């Protein structure tokens, strides 16, 4: 998987798809909307989980989403439910909105709570091993990250 | 202790678990406000919110409201109503619940708290998980009492 | 099941849930709506059956529903399809709108037709026995009630 | 004999039954009026209403319309179209149908009445149930004839 | 099946329902709409396939559909997915809009593409035999028809 | 060679086929324009259109858009994205693609073209079906290149 370099709105998640650890690319695109209510298109992910993430970004991090068309896409055609994808969704969207990309060597694991906190998920060890195997060198996960704001200060400030 | 978070002693399938119910409320930019529900039955959350607005006088009509069951699971369990009601109230009013409190109960349209399956298993799991204080249909009859006792 | 005393909008139905006779509490709440179209939330019941009942109340009994938010709820988490629940739905809602409760010793059985009539249902005997067993002393059912208007004159005038 | 009620000789699964189709119509408070259907296929009711408005000139565009299959069953049976059409017409125009009349037929977009499965079983069940007069694809070709013969 | 004579909006399709060749009547009714957006009711057919056909009629053949209520109905209660029904849907609707009927001896087979072309379908031979058996004498199908416009010039000009 | 038509080398289930993807675009009469999709996943078409508008500057916001998978099949296959993107572009801009060209590729939100399952089977089927020229993830990286090479 050889992907777009330095385009904002891209974030790698160390996911569990079914029973298998996979590193996947979460993509997001944000744009000033013409319509009265902003478009919210989600493909390959749980739209509801995404809404929660979008709400946290807007309310807890002050991202100006309410007039922004937001598209979120899991590259590669899979459909994945994993709560561990939240972090990557949160950061892809943030990256897409402020227009600066994430490092290419970073992989992301975590549940996102309505308070903006990052929460433990199943299979952290497997997820991390697979990220190592796939060649990543920096990791944000619930072991080393507690609040979403910290990850933003660290990579998207 | 950020406001808008409440611990329910749930039955998920056959299994008793302490789960975190979360809510966020803020002024809506829109004609009709957003209701988003994750991990919980949307119609039950809808009933609870109507009780909160109409029986308790919580001004939800111009608020965006988001309710989230933390942990990944999707649980339909009437027993979660109490946590949902309290999480929302807390969130709206900016005052948090104690960290050592766990909640169980169905919530009716009159604002009353109703018996649910598996009370003893729920309570045991709360004890085991380290909670010190409990609100359940055995010691609570109405939402109002819970709000008075904890949300000042 | 020890329930709210003298709150309007509460009505006991002698239902068939699957194959079993159960006495259940139908609850309704009515409120002056802020929105242009009034909310209609139904939980644990057939929304369509409810609509028919709401239409009969408005058109045949003159209940001023069109600007009223109406919530109807089957207490106890079950989801029940029984047509025999119509009567209780009709009376809960009526009670909730006019703001006077039903007697606590009354149990209700019947289908509601679009003309406002009350119609026979399956398992009347079982339903009634269970109501007796559960301690009720007064019964409206298709054996003793033909029109919805009669039940209203009798308990909610 | 209140208007807006018609008896269909239906096939529900394999079984012939005489069922009551009911309709209610009244002036709508709204920009677009309510269509509520219970116990019947909503798209078939939709087609029938379009025939009633466009072929027969019934002024349904500003009417609330409710159609109800009495008895609890959900039946999809093209054979019910005739009763539905007549129940609605009756309701709109405030004139009832005789009590001894039973109806069978599919209704096309031209307003015609079309053959259906199981005519003889349907008719036998009508006889047995005590009905005296019948409208079916064997003796009726168009909705208009039915309306002229019974809804004056 | 003895059907309405010379009413516009009627078109016979030689369909495959499941595995069986059947001649079926596609009916359409078009009317000047009161609402802002025009009604689109489809019964017994694939609504999406119909939309494509309606789009072709409007965009490629200049039918003034945008303010027209359109109802399309497969007579006889079946629900059929066959792409071979497109032609008949296209011509029923056209017939209903311009208010002139199709000949009663004509049967129709074909897929309709977004360019207005008519495309091959499965089971042409079976379809045609059944049309012959049912007593039709003229046939439009992909063997003898390439563009939708040709069929219109031939029967609905 | 009418504009708005593109040939994809698809995997439908296990099977490689050359299929025609079609699009039509025209000025919308409405506040918000129509999106109709047939035979393809609507969310994937939605993503592709957003890439076309936001990355490539195609003015889709006031256009009605219809996308059709010719042939009857319903195929979900990320490999179809390229044909969909090109069919739409072509349609909007009134310039057609050569008749001998076949296309394969997933399209990301950055406008890039991504690897898909079964490339060799897809290409073999294209050869066999008589196509002379191919665009696939082995020789194309971005949508822009495809647009420059063929849609002038």
């Amino acid at each position: 998987k050889e992907r777009p370099l330095g385009v904002p709105g891209s974030a790698v998640a160390l996911a569990l798809a079914g029973e298998r650890a996979l590193a996947l690319e979460v993509q997001a695109l944000a744009a000033k909307t013409p319509f009265p209510a902003p478009r919210r298109v989600v493909q390959g992910l749980d739209g509801r989980r995404v809404d929660v993430v979008l709400a946290v970004l807007e309310r807890r991090l002050g991202l100006p989403l309410a007039n922004l068309d937001v598209y979120v896409n899991l590259a590669g055609g899979l459909k994945v439910q994993d709560p561990g994808l939240d972090l990557a969704v949160a950061l892809a969207v943030y990256s897409a909105v402020v227009g600066r990309p994430l490092p290419a060597d970073l992989a992301l694991v975590g549940e996102v709570g309505l308070a903006g906190e990052v929460r433990r998920v199943a299979g952290l060890e497997r997820r991390l091993r697979e990220g190592e195997r796939a060649g990543f060198g920096r990791f944000l996960h619930p072991g080393n990250l507690k609040r979403l704001q910290e990850a933003v200060e660290a990579y998207l400030a």
